[PDB]
């Protein structure tokens, strides 16, 4: 309520009483709809929207969008405060009490536990960063306000500050007028490091240490223990995105490296200031004397502090002073290498190794601990240690992704130019034999004179860029649409042949349901190749996509097949004695495998993680989980706690009756899904009309330029905007009804399954949440306003199934806020605006001094396109999910 | 409750580092010291000393360390308790009182506030006892303590803050507290400037915002102009070369390029974030046209040297265009200063940087006009306003540097010049000749000396400093202060030497009158200077003159010095008013009351009325820098008290002394000076007794500063000697005979003293300060030092003083109507240690001093005692 009157006061101070009154009326009508649920109100509301001027409608959509965002920040502040006035400690206590597990078991499993969070630039972040920062300032002011230690004048100053920050957010054009470059996406992603993650990681480790001491473990978490890691796809994932050129990958690698160098350099001078002790071992004494021998008695005027040669009285300052020299030259080199194509800085003057950096700091730690100064060592020096051993010389290791067909094109050009055949036409067997003979052979393959296409040269040049850059700046090479060992061996061959000194691991991505059903067989065949099993060194990573699985088949069928896939992949890896780490391509929306993280981890089959996890963070989720101190801490918290329990507390393994039951149920679910999304021939026609899917690309979120043949992100987006959520719940109705029809005691067995099998419980509960965010009257309005009089009953069929499915869900679970008002308003505005857009009549270097002049190149009516983009932004904000 | 918590914490760490035995000995010392500070039985003092004699050399070092660090913790405790007790309820009070009491209107307060300036100048005077490496640790400790003294602690946060405070105390105790080599002037300037890029830089905008809030609480919706110079910062670090030959010209170059590079770095770190904020699209036709101009010459390039915004910024967000140009010029200013400092030259084009103080300001001012015009005034009064005030307050070089030099050096230079020109000897010339010659050369157009002038190392020192001033930007400098200035010829000499060394923009010259003889005759000299029409016509109606406080109370009494200072200020204002010159007076105040220290608002109120008038300039002596800018709250309270006191002294004039009070204080001053010089100069054995009863000689062992007959000593160790022994002789000496003689001459003069203390602010402040100094004193300490270090012979001498002490104290009150335990322990340790002083890698404390002429553990223990006592009294010198 406070955010409303504040906002409306600013809106009145910027646009007059009349417009604020119109917004107020819209809120009242929307309130009567979300209250009495009379559909008449919707039309009663729509009328008020038709009269609105072209500029005024833009102001209205702006207003309800910004109020939605303010509601989000309010929610975060209230959650943080209500939580603070009162998990890791709880998880430890439960693991000790419930499962009789000892503290040293928790500590040992915790040391050998790894959580690899990889950030992606998938176009799901609706709000632009220019406005996101303002959101951060607003939640900062609100956090300082929701408190009871305000000193009057401080409250007044924070009031003026919050007012000017809201006014600043409203005075920015929220619409990206040009799509970002991949470099811009990488910048937006990495901004969360030098603001939250960089300082958040040491604090999190310290909290884990405190809990461990609350279990009786005086020992501390080893600094080199990889409890959490950060990887990135920004600038590396080039699947379907030709804008990710090789030069882009070079750009993001040199970029991240220069950011890291800058951070370390800013930290090191203060660290030198603190380490003012004089007691050290004989070891550190000898090393510091070594540095003081080649001390370079010079002016050293390029530094501000400590420009005089550091005396041996304070040896830690000697050693860390050398660390500072190598950090200054590492930063200077990375800066020149980035800006210009070259550097005169000697490589020996920098840090080239991941732990050439660590060695001196490790030595200082050993010294402090040996001389009795361990408390001092477990302070800034330990924080710095963990920062190094977590972020390294380049904050994130970069992943590369590419579809198999491009590798096949390359190899085909290679075999054709070598006059040995055509790799494409070759069977799988031939590919394996040839690739193996070339991998074990010593003769070069292609040459400088290979006829290459722009695509072929793209992939080859990416491998050359990988070869030219340091090895610790890269992660894994992920193959999209991977089906056979020949694709992996193809990437290994292309890597070695492009002279990649230290080749990075190859990892398959199984995302389509057909690939997940047959994935364990393929991975087993890959492990059958002795050369590959002997190079892989007992470690293998495989990616498991979630977006496209629930797109071609049902959501239920996709979830179940994902579970089976994980289980049998672990079975294969155990059969070959290989440590398997699985890479979960989870989204933000439940339709693409999203949901609460700990529920997603618990819903994984037991003994499939084993202290090694890898999860994607799709663009928008980055802000959701790292935009504030508290959010980031809750992130590392939820991940490590859920993983640790799933390691020591295995989820129940499904009873065989549950196996057969979910197999049949999955068959019925897939038939029910493809029945309405593929068998119905008019379905695509109805979809392109009842949802705002086509307009998604207008938001310019990402850098990426048949319903089966579309991306999963706008697929979930379309049914999310209309608040119908078809892909989330479709198959479940017919699945359940067929299971109770076949047998009546299967109702007792469904009740049995919901209360003991975590996978089933999590799935059903997610569906119930999605129903809590849905309203069929909205989709009904979109149909009535945009779907032709013809196939009106079609949607009604769906609407029937909608309610039909929901009644079943609660029947298994045993079951019988205010922001939805704004969401409804924006829904109506979107429907009417779409009706005016798909009309012929409203189809068409100066400055701009009003909203209508912000879109000069709009094919649609002056004020319409901006209003549409505003509606999509606002609805996505209210639902806290884009796609 | 706070001090006990710091104690048990510290003793727990000390036991964890050196065993139960040593902690028990510390406890015993605390108990004995408690019985002395309670019952005041002098026997206890000797009872304490015995326990100290048995102490091993290393054990004794650990003991002195222990009580010193406990004192420091007591200081931090005091600061946190003060901040919290103040926060859980001044500018608002000052405004409300100015409106209610004096009927003054808000717009008068706003106008006077706009035209008010307070110039705080930081000095590297060697009064900062604690080394910087340890001061930082103190900052971390007070941070932990502040976060602890609160009731919103989340259990695990309290435990982690416990670990942090424990490891930080252990870190401070594990550092060698003794500076083993004195710093360089550059190091002094660095220690001084560290308070900028940590507290002042972000403290100034917040302070201005608070002033805006108060003004709106008086009804003034208008805001303080961003270019209104309410506060400024100057520096002596690297410029004051009086008696310090280590301050070379290359040092001045170093500190100027240094400070400039610091400023550039700070602005560059701010500008990228400011660009992120200014995302509006509405602007005037003005900012539209300018942004289009920049976007024309936008340099469509990769621009990969920046991290953010490396693509050419589109005109849709014009503020980002303009601020982007600001960022380019800031990057090249920083690169230029960095190369100029590092090597000594730069390939960076000057046109690519900001060379003017307000070439920087112009684009930001444009952004402000735009935001205000388009209805976005709240947005402009945010980070952009903070940035504006930061620029218009700190400029391109955080502080304008003062240069100070004694007149005799300028005279040496001129004498070489006249001798080489075969026109006479400038030294032997009378004042008249100096004035006529200097004036003829100043108004002439012919060069003076040439390349072939025979110079001494001193002559080349001053001339080369002027050449360095010429080579460097003009806005990096402040004023040229002349020590021991007596005639206009001393000022004109510096004006001529400046012009002749091709100083394009010559800086203002300001005399420094510090000795009592110079203060008595200062108005006559300044009037003679204003009588010279050429100088009055170049000075442009503005003149600054410095008034030192250290040496005044050293040769004469403290009372006589204070009164003569008041008279001096008053008659200087009379002279300047008589010549239509705006006089701004430069107060060389110390930290200790003996050198003109004390509470700041009391020092400002105790100035004669109509002597500031919206223009004030006060020094901040080294130790006072940490005292007044070491934390956010400290810095804020500093700017608060300064601006509030000055504003009140402008609108609320202090009472002018009645004539009876003038004659009375003149007589009283005669008696006071006779009383002072009677015991500090007439007694020939006084120097002998002083060099034994005080640890004065050992002061230089602390290595605080870079500077290599009692009439002939520095005032700083003079106040230090009597402050350590807690006797405070220079503070109260003359007052006794003065008062007693005034009541002797007339009995109703008692009623007139009673009358004076309750109405005249100067007198009230003086007496109250003396009472504080008495509250920090104990004659039993001086008695112990005499008994232990003064020969059996002249023992009664000190007793005579011990008499006057109590007598004077009884007079003072008659007109006016916990840490000491540790301090006492350190006192006993210091006296006994001195008695042992007059008698004939490193892996433990004793090996920290390998080049000590004294016994292995003794010198370190002495330095530790001085440090600790100074910390406990919160004053060194």
């Amino acid at each position: 309520a406070l955010l409303l009157d504040r906002f409306l006061d600013i809106l009145q101070d910027l646009h007059g009483e009349d417009l604020r009154e119109t917004v107020q009326e819209l809120y009242e009508h929307s309130a009567e709809y979300e209250g009495k649920h009379e559909p008449k109100k919707l039309e009663e509301l729509g009328s008020v929207l038709t009269s609105l001027d072209p500029g005024d409608s833009i102001v209205i959509a702006k207003a309800f969008s910004h109020m939605l965002n303010l509601a989000n920040l309010a929610e975060e502040v209230q959650i943080a405060y209500r939580r603070r006035i009162k998990d890791l400690e709880e998880t430890f206590k439960k693991l000790v009490g419930d499962l009789n597990k000892s503290p040293e078991e928790i500590f040992d499993a915790l040391k050998n536990q790894t959580v690899d969070l990889v950030l992606t630039a998938h176009p799901t972040q609706s709000v632009r960063r220019s406005l996101l920062q303002k959101h951060g300032r607003i939640r900062d002011c609100l956090a300082q306000l929701y408190a009871k230690d305000i000193t009057p004048d401080d409250k007044q100053e924070l009031d003026e500050a919050l007012q000017r920050e809201i006014q600043a957010a409203f005075r920015t054009d929220e619409i990206k007028r040009t799509p970002p470059t991949p470099q811009d996406e990488m910048r937006a992603g990495m901004s969360y490091f030098h603001e939250t993650i960089w300082k958040g990681v040491p604090k999190f480790l310290r909290r884990v240490d405190t809990a461990l001491k609350n279990i009786g473990i005086e020992e501390r978490v080893p600094y080199n223990a990889p409890l959490i890691q950060f990887s990135s796809w920004m600038g590396g994932d080039r699947d379907g995105n030709p804008r990710v050129t090789p030069e882009v990958t070079r750009d993001v690698c040199l970029l991240a490296r220069m950011m890291a160098a800058t951070m370390y350099f800013n930290q090191i001078e203060d660290l030198m200031f603190e380490m003012s002790m004089w007691r050290c071992n004989d070891e550190l004494r000898a090393r510091a004397d070594e540095v003081h021998a080649n001390s370079r008695k010079d002016a050293a005027k390029h530094y501000i502090e400590f420009w005089k040669s550091i005396p041996t009285t304070e040896p830690y300052r000697v050693i860390l002073g050398d660390v500072r020299d190598k950090l200054y030259h590492t930063r200077e080199r990375a800066h020149q290498l980035l800006s210009n194509g070259h550097s005169d800085v000697p490589v020996e003057a920098t840090f080239i190794n991941l732990e050439q950096f660590l060695e001196p700091l490790e030595l200082c730690y050993r010294s402090l601990c040996s001389c009795g100064d361990r408390p001092i060592a477990d302070g800034s020096l330990l924080d710095f240690l963990r920062q190094v051993s977590t972020f390294g010389l380049s904050l994130v290791r970069l992943d590369i992704r590419q579809e198999s067909d491009r590798h096949t094109d390359v190899l085909d050009a290679i075999t054709t130019h070598l006059d040995i055949g055509s790799y494409r036409e070759w069977s799988e067997e031939r590919r394996q034999e040839w690739l193996l003979s070339e991998l074990s052979g010593k003769r070069p393959l292609f040459g400088s004179d290979l006829p290459k296409t722009e695509e072929i040269a793209d992939v080859l040049d990416t491998f050359h860029v990988i070869a030219e850059l340091p090895a610790d700046s890269f992660g894994a090479y992920i193959i999209s649409m991977a089906t056979a060992p020949s694709d992996v061996l193809a990437v290994e061959l292309l890597q070695r042949e492009c002279r990649v000194k230290q080749p990075l691991r190859v990892v398959p991505l199984f995302e389509k349901l057909a690939d997940l059903e047959a994935a364990p067989a393929a991975v087993a065949r890959l492990f059958s190749v002795d050369w590959y099993k002997n190079r892989i060194n007992g470690k293998q990573e495989v990616m498991i996509g979630y977006s496209d699985s629930g797109k071609d088949a049902g959501r239920l069928s996709a979830a179940w097949q994902l579970y089976k896939a994980q289980e049998e992949l672990v079975k294969v890896a155990k059969e070959y004695g290989v440590k398997l780490t699985m890479f979960h391509g989870r989204g933000g929306t439940v339709g693409r495998g999203g949901g609460p993280t700990h529920l997603a981890i618990l819903s994984q089959p037991p003994d499939t993680i084993n202290g090694s996890l890898r999860v994607t963070v799709q663009g928008e989720v980055i802000e959701q989980s790292f935009g504030e101190e508290h959010l980031c801490f809750r992130t590392l918290q939820r991940f490590t706690a859920a993983t640790l329990e799933h390691g020591m507390r295995p989820p129940i393994s499904p009873k065989p009756e549950w196996r057969a039951l979910l197999d049949e149920m999955a068959v019925v679910a897939t038939e029910e899904y493809r029945s309405v999304v593929f068998q119905e021939p008019r379905f695509v026609e109805y979809f392109r009309l009842a949802t705002p899917e086509l307009e998604y690309g207008r938001m310019n979120i990402g850098s990426r330029p048949g319903i089966e043949s579309l991306r999963a992100i706008p697929w979930i987006f379309a049914w999310t905007q209309t608040r119908f959520h078809l892909p989330v719940w479709l198959g479940f109705g017919s699945a359940i009804r067929h299971v109770i029809e076949k047998d009546v005691r299967n109702l007792h067995m469904l009740q049995d399954m919901y209360q003991h099998w975590p996978f089933f419980r999590v799935t059903i509960d997610l569906i119930e949440m999605v129903f809590a965010k849905g309203d069929p009257g909205i989709a009904a309005l979109y149909d009535k306003l945009l779907v032709s009089e013809e196939l009106w009953p079609f949607g009604e069929k769906l609407r029937a199934n909608f309610e039909e499915t929901k009644k079943l869900i609660l029947q298994t679970a045993g079951h019988k806020r205010l922001r939805d008002s704004y969401i409804t308003t924006l829904n109506v505005c979107q429907a009417y605006t779409l009706k005016r857009i798909r009309d012929p009549s409203y189809h068409v270097s100066k400055p701009a001094k009003e909203l209508i002049e912000l879109n000069p190149t709009s094919e649609y009516a002056p004020g319409l396109e901006d209003t549409l983009i505003l509606t999509m932004k606002g609805i996505a904000a209210g639902l806290q999910n884009t796609g």
